[PDB]
């Protein structure tokens, strides 16, 4: 017989991969964006110091 394959796969769960905060039921990815903890992430993931030569 068969068993049976996964075609589509479901889990948007509120989390920020990006700051591995994951957003409790009741917060929400607003609240969290709005908040230096994921700010300074932000800032950080890139840098905020300008490049040498601008554009
Ligand atoms: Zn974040």
């Amino acid at each position: 017989g068969s068993s049976g394959s996964s075609g589509g796969t479901d889990g948007t769960k509120p989390e920020c991969t990006l700051c591995g905060v994951k957003y409790s039921a009741r917060l929400s990815i607003r609240d969290h964006i709005f908040s230096k903890q994921h700010i300074s992430k932000v800032r950080e993931t890139v840098g905020s110091q300008l490049d040498r030569e601008k554009d």
